[PDB]
């Protein structure tokens, strides 16, 4: 599929991740489970170029 970014920015959290899937429903699985070990409670914006999944709280 590609190469995805996803960042976390808690009031007190943070963290930046890039990941590999074979198709793009790992991808939107491992994003759930992902972000929410980041203690993530938030909205998501995306930026296709380096396909940039930020979150803020």
């Amino acid at each position: 599929m590609g190469t995805y970014k996803l960042i976390l920015n808690g009031k007190t959290l943070k963290g930046e991740t890039t990941t590999e899937a074979v198709d793009a429903a790992t991808a939107e699985k491992v994003f759930k489970q992902y972000a929410n070990d980041n203690g993530v409670d938030g909205e998501w914006t995306y930026d296709d170029a380096t396909k940039t999944f930020t979150v803020t709280e």
